């Protein structure tokens, strides 16, 4: 029983085995627990009893989240952890996750939970026993903010989060779990609702058949499933908790999930960013210093030889200050945003920006130098990385951008352009800049790069 | 002091004066407290001490939220309350809130908070003292679910929420507040970021000048402000808490906010839907019965005489069952969604669906019979409300839809169409159906209705 475990020193076994005192490092190797304790060891754990077995499913369209899906993070935990795994991922041109003009990808994870309960860590500035950060971490923050220069403070803070972790798990389900994980690539011509429901039912069916003893028993393995609509899927099967030596006989493994010794984290229900646990004044100072870009609003000038276009095309009217960069052609006649990276370049660290090169095809459009980086606008001219204004044009690390929305302008497809705006959902969780990024509807020639449809996140840019 | 008030019977004065035990009715007259108690009177209130005065701002693009903005609900509370005020609002063709092809509107509220603390009501199935629903409400739910037919159960549940409320305030700030509320209509050609920041700084400046004693003192009133960018705004000034008889001398009012007797709710920090407070089995039964539409997937047939179009146009292949309705022309060659309302028509109650009429202009497109209702597709032909398939075509109540996203198709503007898809944000709070709703890029003739860009919410449709 959950209440029984929380009473003596066996609650310390539950805390220690599950790394409940440690922040989670979001890196290229997936979610990794810190070797250092983030919080002070509590006298008691806040537990909600729930022994009801259920099948839960998570559908995820965000790239770089596969290791979080496989660690049974729910959508709310993936959301908070997503900028950190994205920023620290190993980018590749050969990824199977495809987001093209004709195709899209998604991850689907189903989990047959055999729980005992939920453990809650009360965050500071919330009603309740509350989280107390370890003095070792607090001293690290103080030592980081005490550095002579802005660059030194940011480098020490970066080192501090790489050691302590990016997020802390504030709500976790404890018990045993049998989970199935998949990825699917489908045509944009398909009904998204039909594809999602078909993959979810097929995955739920596989975990349902595995759990409760109906299919041939197995442990951690790879398998293939066929949905009702004939989609063939590569499935990864994962076991967490219970006695793994008993996994061959499903019902014997299920019974072993009632043993306090074999209880493990079975779902990450809620996660909090480590910087958000910091007290009120320091919190804002740390968060400002963590922003990868500096921002500046500057004057614009109209691009000549664009009389054919339905709208006026703009670029910063510089005199672009040394070390500053621009992000693409705009329909904003008033101002342009310039950006400057706050962190020095280091081997193993993904920079906030990437330079661009003209494509080897018949095209004159830029291509990102660093794989999987994104840019905001089509280039209205002939790009060259060695000549202005292309020499100071930059692409962005994928954690910096979210999908935008097009507003089409033009009386002919050949002259037609899209003006990128932030999505107009009434209750956004994240806010983006309205930069009025210009995208060509029909680009001339072949070998042209995928058309951008992105908006820059406001949380990534520090002003003044 | 907050801790001092919570100890004797003066905590009951704080609970009673602020209606902390009552659900909030979201109707045409704004947020109205229920006359009936939703929860059992607690022995103690969970309080977080915070006497730090701050200026907070909320920007809201959602229509029908003005009375929530004026009641100092933050964006998270507006979000949860929004479907309920939208569904119960008094619709009008003469609203100043404009969302056209060339213009958009938004609400901005700034509040100069003079707090004492925050009161938290712990929801059932959450760590902590927890909420216990009143036996009068619980008996009402049981009596509603005991009705002979589906229609009778739904009517009794509707009556139950109109009496008890749609939402419950789970986190509230207590003290005194000076707030300014405005609305702004601007051209889509404008930078949204610049407009939002300009209105927020102008509104923050007005509350800053009012509070702390710098401008001429006043109480609840209407005024005009001018932003840094020469935008002229109609401002509504509201006072909550403190001694209102002392409002003329700002500093005397500020000092009166430290008196336990004058503490009022100053911000609605978190709100929970009343149905979400219900225990696990009943919760799902109530939520299914509250859905305004029944759903059914049916076969489609291609619309003839559409050879010129870049895509195939579809309508349900009916034999449309009696009492069922369709929602517009689609590019979905496999299936079509049919809808049926679950509640009977009643005077004063906004129906889930509206019939349509052909516009009096040169147009052949349908127009909603009920003001402010929305539809999903342009009609690919000549609409008539008295002939099939137009006789069974229906528009939707604004709470049923969210903005969608266009995917353009066509080699000529005149033949070009948009296929509506759900927004592709990676972490949506709300999910919509992908219906592949077809919208004409360039409609022939004048007097044509505003082009739709909407997706139907999945939470509004009950299947099987
Ligand atoms: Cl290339
Ligand atoms: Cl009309």
């Amino acid at each position: 029983l959950n209440d029984v475990i929380q009473d003596p020193t066996r609650r310390n076994k539950l805390i220690n085995d599950n790394n409940l005192l440690k922040g989670i490092i979001m890196g290229r190797d997936g979610p990794v627990p810190s070797s250092r304790e983030l919080i002070v060891r509590p006298d008691t754990l806040r537990a909600i009893i729930n022994n009801r077995a259920t099948i839960e499913t998570t559908t995820m369209e965000a790239e770089f989240t596969e290791t979080l899906m496989e660690s049974n993070y729910n959508s709310a935990s993936v959301k908070v952890s997503a900028p950190f795994i994205t920023a620290n991922s190993e980018y590749s041109e050969s990824s199977s996750f495809k987001n093209t003009e004709t195709e899209k990808s998604m991850y689907t994870s189903s989990r047959y939970l055999f729980p005992q309960g939920r453990i809650d860590f009360t965050t500071p500035d919330s009603g309740f026993d509350v989280i107390k950060l370890s003095p070792q971490f607090t001293s690290g923050v103080q030592a980081a903010l005490a550095k002579a220069t802005g660059t030194e403070k940011r480098e020490a803070l970066q080192n501090l989060f790489q050691e302590y972790g990016h997020v802390f798990r504030t709500k976790v389900h404890i018990g045993g779990v049998l989970s199935a994980h998949t990825m699917e690539t489908f045509s944009r011509s398909e009904n998204e609702t039909e594809v999602k429901q078909d993959v979810k039912a097929g995955l739920e069916g596989a975990v349902k058949g595995w759990g409760g003893g109906a299919t041939a028993g197995h442990g951690n393995t790879q398998g293939t499933i066929t949905t009702s609509q004939n989609r063939k899927l590569n499935v990864k099967y994962i076991v967490n908790g219970g006695d793994y030596t008993k996994i061959q006989n499903t019902e014997e493994w299920v019974a072993s999930t009632n043993q306090s010794e074999h209880w493990r984290v079975i779902e990450v229900t809620e996660v909090t960013a480590v910087a958000d646990l910091l007290p009120q004044p320091i919190r804002g100072q740390v968060k400002d210093l963590l922003k990868p870009l500096l921002g500046k609003w500057v004057d614009v000038e109209k691009v000549p030889g664009l009389e054919s276009l339905p709208v006026s095309v703009y670029r910063p009217k510089g005199a672009i200050p040394a070390g500053w960069f621009w992000l693409g052609d705009t329909a904003d006649a008033s101002k342009a945003l310039l950006v400057k990276p706050t962190l020095p370049a280091r081997s193993g660290r993904n920079p906030a920006l990437t330079s661009l090169h003209q494509g080897s095809g018949m095209t004159e459009q830029p291509f990102v130098d660093l794989p999987q980086y994104q840019y905001l606008s089509t280039y209205f001219g002939s790009f060259a990385h060695d000549t202005p204004p292309g020499s100071t044009l930059r692409g962005l690390r994928p954690d910096h951008v979210l999908p935008g929305r097009y507003e089409m302008h033009g009386d002919t497809i050949s002259t037609a352009v899209y003006v990128t705006r932030p999505v107009d959902v009434p209750f956004p969780e994240d806010e983006c800049f309205d930069l009025k990024s210009l995208v060509r509807v029909k680009l001339p020639g072949s070998g042209n790069p995928p058309k951008p449809r992105s908006a820059l996140k406001k949380s990534m840019v520090l002003f003044d």
